[PDB]
């Protein structure tokens, strides 16, 4: 199998990820079945531990694996669904070698980093590369491997070494290496300076790998004499001296690499089954990018936050909204609102923030109410929901936004004001939302409803069923344990909120809609993770359709 | 607390261990309470997995820890008893950090090698340095840390980094570094060449440490101009350019370092409480070394082997015999004999080896019969035992040598030829030796009788009790699970073999002696691990006393 | 003697020069006698070869040495006059060692880079540091040494090695090292990234030096956590982690380093005779900087060029004008004009450039006409001179601008249109300007009038004599060989141009002025090289005085 290892030379920030994703995208566009693996030199075995602030979102796979948000990029650039094992980590590798020592798979020899850890890397890469990622059964042709960290770091050492050995195991006509490095230009001279590229590539071959492609970060398009200076250090022709100024969108990066002529070089080196064709389906992607730069019209809508500021806390959410907004042909505006200060105590005790938050909320012609854990802002988000309902604004509740949409309707519509969750308020008189973890054999204790599960539509009348394509059921990714209590469902039947989706077991109600309102729905799954730039996730699409006012027309 | 980190520059073979041990020995001789830690960059958490051929012997601590044979060196050079934690390993460090991540001790941050693994090293070193190793309660003054592997290796990277940071945590007046490197002389020119010292020390300060002492391996005593060339590269005066030609014994290495003047430099740098004294107890050690070079007289005696050749398979055993032989004022000769070819099948099928083995066994005026596991040679060693008994030769059975001494007496003396073990021959009609593992609360399944246990003498009449000092009981290190069955003890009472030692529980018989023979005993513990060069272990001493013929006189 | 070696870590562009100059300036401001040396790892022995375009201007010393423009910076920041030997170059060092080999100063030993080249560096640094640079006779207290190139480059290797050895020769309380490195912030995250500082300092101690100060380039003021991250890599407290965002002027850099507290650290490390004083004369420099940021009012004036664009071709010239303009309290505007296209052929053949040049020349309320060599634009600059004379605009002719001021007055005023130079037009019928090189004993052939020479005023009536302070003579730096022919001086006596300055020999006329004009003068020397920011050079001052219209008042 062919392999592309992507590494970084100077600093970690250089966006190795978008490079690797873009090379993958192009090879997919050439009709090749491409798989991708990411190495995260960190100790964490999985993503599950992460608090979303400091490292970001947690992504979820079809198999139920919690993984890095960087894997989600590979899933949105390539039409693929990853298994947990295409995230390789230091924690995973060391843990697996540790386990093999205990078993005695090592025959009572000493276990060393070399060869033993390095062999573990090579077995894993081979094994995972083989697994079919696309819908198609046949095995993949190329594997794009992205290695995190920078050459010279301690964390990366066992991986670079493994790849030094790997380049021999996989033949030369099968291995290739892309190195990304920085060509910094000081503001004064403006000269795109060469030195960091020189030293890092020296370091790399002192580790044992050598660049087959060189990727060159800048603020601006590159000089030829600069590329010729790079060429002179690094054995390489300027046409493999690929360069990347910062640009308007991630969607452009694969377009830029096509302009840079990378395909011809991979046909030349990797002997690829890309037969040469005058048209390839990339023309569609070119049209989409050309449409993206054109876009004009607005609608201010809110995302209801709990953290102090967006960094990565809503990354897939914002992308799902953006996919929808492009399909809608509108610019999204995301009005970030901390709800934890719209609540009464801080309404009095920081009144500047309180009026500011209401002024943002009065700009929203529609609201997204995403998920949550713990109690941070959990008494505040309820005001944006109630506002959307009473102001008749388009609404989508996601995970905890759905649990809060049930509680608020009980509090305000039913008159069941005593009603509350089990997360916050575990003392509650009438616990409307209760802990209900999944339990299975071979497992100890209750566990989170995590990963893809089938949710089945109760009735035909649903808007979500229509947006879904009038299919009988859907399969969507979950990550929770709190559910609406099944006993209390009865109180709802008389009134206008209705459960439209339920679990196959029947135990859990997973979608709700409010009648006599333009659009108002809540879901227990996380539709963001299933969104793709070619086709948005239907719930986000429905919200944006509704926010512009297109919804009624769309159904037609 | 003061710290001495000992590292290697060029190759691993340079005997960093004997250096570190010798520095420890000297500081102990100056009246300082010295502790020692060893870092083994290998993945193995503990020694227990090792098959003794490829990595050597397994050492046992007072706490029951299985550790490297290199820790045993620190225990014989310094009058100390180590806990398992003064062996630090990559496996131990990574495992402990992994566990802390699962607990959430990391507060949902990412866990990285730096700072997290590096902090784990620093907490461990501090914590262990504090624990009292000597009999005295008060904490140690200096900790000698030996780091395995060579600078520049991947395995050592997290430790060198930890020590770079550590040099700041512990003040300059508390940290010091010894670097050992090689001054190779080609046979032709004979010139003690400098280059490897130069590059490795460059590498070291590129890692962040700098030598405070430089230790210089050679075949021959060093030139001044060579030391001045080293000095010019490495910022250092020739008096810190310590050198080590290969020498006659390990016992000399601390003598050579005293000649090299190391004490004065540690007083100068580490501000040590060594008050200056004209005599220190090292004069005794000087006498012992001077006696060691004098020694003359022989006795050929056998060690009964199962492996094809000695490397390290009997290392503590041979040292125990040597301690005894020095106290006896005789040169030891160890006649290594593979018993697995004295048995009948190979007696016929490789007759050259069979006659060779008997010619060795006919040289033995006494025999040591050490322990064993599995079935390799287990039908052969029985012939050396029977030979010693019927030839009336001085004998010591150790672990499996004791189990075989019980079985043979049953087979030949009792006429219970049906008698056999449970290890080999699990089908046995009359299982004389049976699996009896120790069982305790908080443990799952049976486990090995491992570590120090108290064995109590049944009677006064014992030779071993006399060699022990007429004490009521002893405490000695075990590593087994097979014992003589307690039911079958009755058959013995009539005849000349007698059990002189038993467990406190009473469940297990742990020492045996045969009457009407010059010296013939077996033990379930491993007395080697308690031997020290100043005072041999009594069972080995008794064997050598008996082999020379001194025994009868010694008791007087 | 104390030494400060200044080196660079990441890239050459980081302005090591302004750092080194600024440290020098501060120590001078503390009353210390400071000398400075620069190492230029280039092969060129001297500056003389350089064509000013590609490497810049050529600077001239009092002794007649042609040196780099970077030495001129040390002369304008410190009130000092350098000898040729405080420029050390690879060419100079290798040449001197080569010469010593030929002499046999090496006693027939082999000559090697180490020790021999490295010793040559150490002798030179010691020797030069000792020479008095200030007017004062007593030797210097501190020597600031700037080393060009970046750590890790081949060119710098013999110098870093010399300094590794030198740190021992000069005691620790006498050597210190400043390392400058880059903390690049990408536009997206804005994070002031650490990695390049880490690697370069590792490289440096792998060369053998270690930073005593760390200087940190950025676009913006630094974060504390970033400095603490740097500190953790490089053994150093954040108060030695000095930082430098880009700023408005070079004059601010020493102010920023005072804010950064560098003085206290040099008192602490270098034990300096700075006695502690509450006021030091730096208050004047603070006032000057505060005045510099205030400045408002303009006058558009031209510099008449021959090259296509300013880079460094007029660097000291522009500084001299700027010193004058600050003393004048006006912003300078330098209108750069290529004269090589105001001439008739290109006036017709590139008419866009011709009209553009005249539009610039019509903006000029005064003109500077700097020097030249060869024939580039030599038929064009004559039009700006004639324009200034006939338009009655303030004028200064420098070197070739003076030779052209003589020729034009002959051509247009005298009617001696046949008159021309010997440089261009060597066929000339009446050679008004002729080659007259200086000749001396011990020299072969004629040579350039190069370096300081005394020019004596012919009469009292001169404006330049008044601007000079009514002194009898001046001493100014020359670099030429063409002079006005002495025979043709007679033609001038009747008319309004007059020679006011002449050589001591009497052979050469060196200053001219035109009567009945607001200000119009030419000089054979280069007054820029004598200008200082505290006191401008009088001819440039006179031009700016005249250009604003202040001149008449100034004399009062
Ligand atoms: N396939 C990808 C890759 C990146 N991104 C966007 O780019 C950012 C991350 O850029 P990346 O290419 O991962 O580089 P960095 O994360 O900046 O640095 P690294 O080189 O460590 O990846 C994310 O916010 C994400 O929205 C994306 O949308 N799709
Ligand atoms: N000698 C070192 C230093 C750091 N790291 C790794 O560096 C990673 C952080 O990457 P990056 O942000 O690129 O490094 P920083 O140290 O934060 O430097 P910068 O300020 O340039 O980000 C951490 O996971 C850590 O394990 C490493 O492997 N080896
Ligand atoms: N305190 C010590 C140290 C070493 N030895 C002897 O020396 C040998 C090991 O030498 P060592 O000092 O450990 O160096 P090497 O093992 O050769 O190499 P390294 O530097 O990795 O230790 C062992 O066979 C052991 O008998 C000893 O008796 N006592
Ligand atoms: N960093 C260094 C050190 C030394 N040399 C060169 O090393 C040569 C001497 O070679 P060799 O004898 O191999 O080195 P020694 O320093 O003498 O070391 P050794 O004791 O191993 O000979 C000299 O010409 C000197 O220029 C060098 O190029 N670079
Ligand atoms: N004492 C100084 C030093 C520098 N400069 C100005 O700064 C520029 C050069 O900056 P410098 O400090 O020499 O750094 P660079 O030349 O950019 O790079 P290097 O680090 O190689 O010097 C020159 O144009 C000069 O006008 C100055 O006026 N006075
Ligand atoms: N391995 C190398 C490469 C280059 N140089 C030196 O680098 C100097 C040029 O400095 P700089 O401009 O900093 O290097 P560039 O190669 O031009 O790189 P950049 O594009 O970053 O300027 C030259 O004098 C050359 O002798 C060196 O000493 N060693
Ligand atoms: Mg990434
Ligand atoms: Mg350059
Ligand atoms: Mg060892
Ligand atoms: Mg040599
Ligand atoms: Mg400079
Ligand atoms: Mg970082």
């Amino acid at each position: 199998m062919k392999y592309i290892l992507v590494t970084g030379g100077v600093i970690s920030g250089i966006g190795k990820g978008i490079i690797a994703s873009s090379v993958g995208t192009i090879l997919k566009s050439c009709g090749l079945h491409v798989t991708s693996i990411k190495i995260d030199p960190y100790i964490n075995i999985d993503a599950g531990t992460f608090s979303p602030y400091e490292h970001g979102e947690v992504f979820v796979l079809d198999d139920g694996g919690e993984v890095d948000l960087d894997l989600g990029n590979y899933e949105r650039f390539l039409d693929i669904r990853l298994t947990k094992d295409n995230n390789l980590t230091t924690g995973k590798i060391y843990q697996y070698v540790i386990n093999k020592e205990r078993k005695g798979d090592y025959l009572g020899k000493t276990v060393q980093v070399v060869p033993h850890i390095t062999d573990a890397i090579q077995e894993w890469v081979m094994r995972q590369a083989l697994i079919p990622v696309d819908e198609d059964g046949l095995e993949p042709q190329v594997c794009v491997i992205e290695l995190g960290g920078t050459v010279g770091d301690i964390e990366s050492m066992p991986f670079i070494e493994a790849f030094r050995q790997f380049q021999f195991k996989v033949k030369r006509e099968n291995f290739c290496n892309i190195h990304v490095s920085l060509v910094p230009q000081p503001s004064s001279t403006g000269e795109q300076k060469t030195k960091p590229t020189q030293n890092s590539v020296r370091e790399l071959r002192g580790l044992g790998l050598s660049p087959d492609l060189v990727v060159c970060r800048c603020s601006n398009p590159l000089d030829t004499s600069v590329k010729e200076k790079i060429s002179m250090f690094c054995h390489v022709e300027p046409e493999q001296v690929i360069c990347v100024h910062d640009v308007s969108s991630i969607y452009r990066v694969p377009l830029l690499l096509e302009e840079q002529g990378v395909v011809d070089y991979f046909l030349r080196r990797l002997d690829l089954p890309i037969e040469r064709q005058p048209r390839k389906m990339l023309m569609k992607w070119k049209e989409m990018a050309d449409r993206y730069d054109r876009l004009l019209e607005t609608c201010s809508i809110a995302l209801v936050g709990k953290y102090t500021k967006f960094s990565d806390s809503y990354a897939s959410v914002i992308k799902a909204l953006e996919h929808s907004a492009l399909a809608i042909n509108h610019k999204l505006e995301i009005k970030y609102i901390d709800s934890a200060d719209l609540e009464p105590i801080t309404s009095q005790e920081e009144p500047v923030r309180y009026h500011e938050a209401w002024q943002k909320l009065c700009s929203a012609h529609g609201v997204l109410v995403p998920g949550g854990f713990g109690v941070r802002g959990t008494e505040g988000k309820i005001q944006a929901i109630a506002w959307a309902r009473n102001q008749k604004k388009p609404f989508l509740g996601v995970c905890l936004g759905m649990q809060l949409a049930v509680v608020e309707f009980s509090r305000n519509v039913l008159g069941w004001q005593d009603a509350n969750s089990t997360e916050f308020d575990p003392t509650t008189s009438h616990p409307v939302v209760v802990d209900m973890p999944e339990h299975n054999p071979g497992q100890m204790g209750g566990t989170m409803r995590l990963g893809k599960r089938r949710t089945l539509f109760q009735t035909k009348n649903s808007v979500m069923r229509k947006l879904y394509g009038d299919a009988d059921y859907l399969e969507e990714r979950h990550r929770h344990r709190f559910e609406v209590n099944p006993v209390w469902k009865k109180c709802l039947e008389e009134q206008g909120l209705k459960f439209v989706g339920q679990d196959v077991e029947g135990e859990r109600m997973e979608i709700v809609e409010l009648e006599d309102h333009p659009f108002f729905v809540g879901v227990q799954y996380h539709p963001e993770f299933l969104s793709r730039p070619i086709k948005p996730s239907p719930p986000y699409f429905g919200l944006l359709l509704a926010s512009v006012g297109r919804l009624s027309h769309y159904l037609q």
